[PDB]
């Protein structure tokens, strides 16, 4: 009888449940609203969450994320040899064409195909959801993007099956955004929506149309390649020039353990300019036992950053020209993803639609989830949400 709804992420998962017409976000066992879709495998354990992500450095071989770049797909598609480069674990084609993770867990060679990967995050926020209510959780309505085909959709349906759980329906993410707004219970009739979703490692731009309460896919575009990681590496970059300026010469990039811990903290500083005008990106023994310390204003990480913010209405303006439409005819524009709560980027956003303001009101790596766990009560009988 219990449904929840989840956002299955390419870099982090979340999970939402509607009860009694309202959606609760729930939180996992360190307190965080979305868990990384990180899977780890140790000499004694095999890590799901915030603690496969925190030895991820520690440990780069047998660290399994991006399972979403894999699911459903054949190991020889174009972009599985191109994202392969990004991956310090081993992935490998089988003889049905389907890829194999391959780690090593309690000193044995494991393999898994994506969807497994795929089934371990999603039990994770199964069992996240039933801490929470007490109770066994056995339904889930799973968010996919929108470009996905029937083989990613199928195979994430699968790997909910594997996770123990009964799938009611895939939906796409755009449209479990629009949802959680409740931009489909308003009577104005006719509405375009754009959804600018912009997470960890992906970047969505959806145009939909609602009529009579259903939404409709106009166009979709973006940039698979650009999210938050591209924008910790632009500080990434920069520290280890200032390593060098610092230090000699010296270049930090030739360790790939300096490199991923300086990464890390990139990755936070980049959080706290979302809110701070400046912020201290700090490794002790980062290199060679050199201590490493520098202070990064909001201005700087901007023009850092400066052509791939400006670059996200690139994606925009091809939704609009597709869908054979004017920027004036968009009624609500939706802020979806971790990185929208980059000042830059929303008023980039805002600029463009020529000062609307965006919809930004839910905790925009939570919108996808929220509007998953709706689905997943109307789906259960429960019309309370409208
Ligand atoms: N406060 C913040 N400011 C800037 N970026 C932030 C942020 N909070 C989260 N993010 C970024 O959001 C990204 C994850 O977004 P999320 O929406 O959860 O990922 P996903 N798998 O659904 O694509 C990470 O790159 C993270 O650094
Ligand atoms: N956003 C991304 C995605 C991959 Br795969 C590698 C780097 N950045
Ligand atoms: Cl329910
Ligand atoms: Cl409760
Ligand atoms: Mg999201």
């Amino acid at each position: 009888e219990v449904a929840i709804g989840i956002d299955l992420g390419t870099t982090y998962s979340c999970v939402g449940i509607c009860r009694n017409g309202v959606v609760d976000i729930i939180a996992n066992d360190q307190g965080n609203r979305t868990t990384p879709s990180y899977v780890a495998f140790t000499d004694t354990e095999r890590l799901i969450g915030d603690a496969a992500k925190n030895q991820a450095s520690r440990n780069p071989e047998n660290t399994v994320f991006d399972a979403k770049r894999l699911i459903g797909r054949k190991f020889s598609e174009t972009t599985v040899q191109s994202d392969m480069k990004h991956w310090p674990f081993t992935v490998k084609g089988g003889s049905d064409g389907k890829p194999m993770i391959e780690v090593s867990y309690q000193g044995e060679k494991k393999t898994f195909h994506p969807e497994e990967i795929s089934s371990m995050v999603l039990k994770k926020m199964k069992e996240v959801a039933e801490t929470y209510l007490g109770k066994p959780v056995k339904n889930a309505v799973i968010t996919v993007p929108a470009y996905f085909n029937d083989s990613q959709r199928q195979a994430t349906k699968d790997a909910g099956a594997i996770a123990g759980l009964n799938v009611l329906r895939i939906i796409n993410e755009p449209t479990a955004a629009a949802i959680a707004y409740g931009l489909d219970k308003k009577g104005k009739g006719e509405q375009n929506i754009l959804i600018f979703d912009l997470g960890g490692g992906t970047f969505d731009v959806s145009l939909l149309t609602l009529e009579d309460g259903i939404f409709e896919v106009k166009a979709t575009s973006g940039d698979t390649h650009l999210g938050g990681e591209d924008f910790d590496n632009k500080l990434v970059n920069f520290c280890v020039q200032d390593f060098k300026k610092k230090n000699g010469g010296k270049d930090v990039s030739k360790n790939s353990k300096s490199l991923r811990r300086l990464r890390t903290q990139c990755e936070k500083a980049k959080r706290v300019l979302s809110s701070s005008a400046q912020a201290t990106i700090e490794v002790d023994s980062l290199f060679d036992g050199i201590d490493y310390n520098v202070n990064i204003t909001r201005a700087k990480f901007e023009e850092l950053c400066m052509d791939q913010f400006r670059n996200t209405l690139i994606p925009v303006e091809k939704v609009l020209k597709d869908a054979k439409m004017d920027k004036s005819q968009v009624h609500e524009i939706v802020l979806v993803g971790g990185s929208t709560r980059i000042p830059k980027i929303q008023q980039l956003i805002k600029d463009f639609f020529n000062g609307k303001e965006p919809c930004k009101a839910i905790n925009p790596d939570e919108a996808v989830a929220y509007g998953a766990a709706v689905q997943a009560a109307i789906l259960s009988g429960d019309q309370s949400s409208a």
